């Protein structure tokens, strides 16, 4: 009943920030595959908040080339609510996503109790496109514009983002795991200076010293909430084929536990988002079951579980 | 030959420390993938002490949980005899294993004329469960409690295990490749001070600095004999998969060899165990062949084969 | 477009380096796979100096056991012209190859206009045998022999190959991803002192101490040029199984990007072979098609292309 393994469960069941349809089934399967249970095996307090509902919006224009922004304003507006609420009865925040877009809420309610979070973001992608930067108008690929300070008077008045106001600046943000960033994604990076490690960092340092690097980068001057918003696509199809944008070259299976492991360990763990799980886009059965497993497995590691063992504080020998 | 590549062959059909049958067969597909022949190939002064006739026991009843005690007892009573014959020939001794439990007996009779040695245990799993904490019941997953000095006095009478002494001390044995540890185990491991590193350690630290600390923990007070009992699930299931309990995450092909190159040229190996190799739980022919031939490729680095390339002390080029 | 990016392409669809059919349709597979637009859609000046044309050579004679030593010999002499041509057009020589082989044109005509280049040698294997080491006798494992100046005078006189001049010293030549060396291409590589990183050392190191130490020991003294000799076979079979001598144990597909994103940024890379992609040696059709991405990426990261992103000097 640690402050690192007191949880509140949220679904967000919701597809419409990105095009392929089946990833609001991610809180589904998930469910499905015992986490709950799995989690109050380890000393875990678990409280579930049940699916949020999100309505129809059937009429949704779209914004020049952003699509459904409506419907995605929404979502990520109830889920700060949610967020908040979970947050200020003391437990840590653990969002069952569809698509990434929810980023937004989440990481806004997380910001709404706890201003001075750090956010810890595990992608294959930036997520960092501008309204007017964006190719495919997918929002999914949008939420950091919405969330950084310094981006301020470059958001346009999107439809149903009103409730958005940036929480995080460019120094308070790590990425882990780029390795299909748009061009104009790569200006914004390089131009407010966003600490990242791309798959050429993870490579040339190791995920130990990644990890090392980042943590300090955080918690260096003084110790405070960390956000962690885990895209399954940052690590390799070949353990979670089952998603959106699958990218070849990913974070190994063990990398992806050893970052959540050493993110366990700092203790500040206040926020999670695993998203963009789509049991649809699995070619076989056992590529559904085999990202959902890794989702699980990456889960239990940011609340306790380590590869060394766990014991109870009792004696086994008595 | 020299030392580093004289080598005593003791096959070991022994499977009843586990539940599952097959794993007995280990030392048949060993010799017909052609170890021996490899062997020869790089120079090595190989005998061949034969496969050990394990008499039946048919009044095996279990010692409260664990199974066939005195089955088990015997065949590591009857190793030990046998390998410690074999060190005194001067060779090192190959233990071609069915279950793990035999390393009771292969790390016994070595002790018996080097009880010196220092043990590398590469493994998934601890093995180091008591007749008393195991859950399972199976003795392939207890064996380190039987060697441990520091556990005289938790280990009950089982029978088939008078003969046993314990011969190695807690500081005398290094893990890597963990991922898959019993609780009581955990406790185990942390009380006595077990140097280990397990999967999050090799993440963090890289397989070339975990060898520097397991060969300087173990060789650098002063030189000694070393024994590494290999457990063919430490490596991942992607490259051995014919095997009783695969983990995912595990060691690479890569560094299954490092592990065995680097401690070839220390020149102070003295006994090697290839356990758990299941020709019966491929789900595919390939499967098994892939799991012997990685094998085989870890065996034959133990004794001499490096990836930098062998050649012998002539010219070449005339 | 910037020296870095700007490249002449040489199609070398030759396989009488190896006993192995096939290998000749690398540079049709890998075109097909829309490896010059790619270059292009990065801002890159591509010249396309099309497919060398290789005449048959009927009465090719073994040398002892050496196979095919005339068409072998020609086939180079070919490329190491046409690959001094592009080198004195200021371009990139791209050789999208067969056998690897071909490396003692393609280095050799690279060294006619720069005699002091350095060469980064990515494979499997060390492709250092002499016409006299050989016990397979298949060309595309000699290479380096022929190359190397230390190694005038154990190389006989063979059939095709009186045009060739040692180009290079071994200490000018860095290997990286060896696991299969005979016993004779080991002592060559002891007793000549090349530098080298195996997968043991790769494995000990990383790819990341690799590189540094790479590029620290061929360019640390002063700026030269680069010449990558990249064989397929030295990434993992898992990403490159389309090729003729596939081992167990490979450098990673990021280590392959890595490797060639760490060349990249030297702005020094002259020349370039990608060899022994065989699309006739994939069981299934996915496995020519994960081969040839694999190449392509490898070959968009020696231009500039990086995993962090790419951007023009323009975005808000
Ligand atoms: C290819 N580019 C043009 C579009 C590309 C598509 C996939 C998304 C993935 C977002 B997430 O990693 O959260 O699934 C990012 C993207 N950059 C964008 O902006 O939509
Ligand atoms: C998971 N627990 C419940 C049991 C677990 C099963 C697998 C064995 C592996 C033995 B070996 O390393 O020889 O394959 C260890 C184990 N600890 C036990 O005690 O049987
Ligand atoms: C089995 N050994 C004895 C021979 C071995 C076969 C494969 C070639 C690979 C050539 B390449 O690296 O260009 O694919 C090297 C080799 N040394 C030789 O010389 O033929
Ligand atoms: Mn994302
Ligand atoms: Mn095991
Ligand atoms: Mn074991
Ligand atoms: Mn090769
Ligand atoms: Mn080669």
């Amino acid at each position: 009943s640690a402050k690192s393994r007191t949880i509140g469960i949220i679904g967000a069941p919701f597809s419409k920030g990105q095009p392929r349809g089946g990833v609001e089934e991610g809180p589904t399967v998930l469910r499905k595959a015992g986490l709950l249970e799995k989690l109050k095996e380890q000393e875990c307090d678990v409280k579930d908040y049940g699916d949020l509902p999100f309505a129809d919006i059937p009429n949704d224009s779209p914004f020049q080339i952003v699509k459904n922004p409506r419907s995605v304003g929404k979502a990520s507006e109830q889920l700060a609510g949610k967020v908040a609420e979970v947050k200020k009865n003391g437990r840590i925040s653990l969002v069952l996503g569809g698509d990434h877009s929810l980023a937004i809420g989440s990481i806004s309610g997380h910001a709404r109790v706890h201003p001075d979070l750090g956010v810890i973001w595990v992608d294959a992608h930036t997520d960092i496109n501008t309204p007017l930067t964006t190719t495919s108008g997918n929002l999914h690929g949008q939420p950091v514009s919405f969330l950084l300070k310094e981006l301020k008077g470059k958001i346009p008045d999107v439809p149903g983002f009103s409730w958005v106001t940036p929480c995080i600046s460019a120094k308070d943000i790590v990425y882990i795991g780029l390795r299909d960033v748009d061009p104009g994604e790569h200006y914004i990076l390089k131009t407010l200076g966003i600490k990242y490690f791309s798959m050429t960092e993870v490579d040339r340092l190791g995920i130990g010293k990644v990890m090392e690097e980042t943590l300090s980068y955080l918690l260096g001057r003084k110790k405070r909430p960390i956000h962690l918003s885990f895209d399954v696509d940052g690590l390799d199809p070949s353990f979670t084929p089952a998603t959106g944008t699958p990218v070849v070259g990913g974070l190994t299976y063990r990398e992806g536990l050893y970052i959540t492991e050493e993110i366990y360990k700092t203790g500040l763990l206040s926020g999670l988002d695993i998203m963009e799980v789509n049991p649809s886009l699995g070619k076989t059965p056992e590529e559904v079951t085999r990202t959902v497993n890794t989702a699980v497995a990456i889960t239990l590691a940011c609340f306790g579980l380590a590869r060394e063992g766990n014991h109870k504080p009792i004696d086994y020998l008595n």
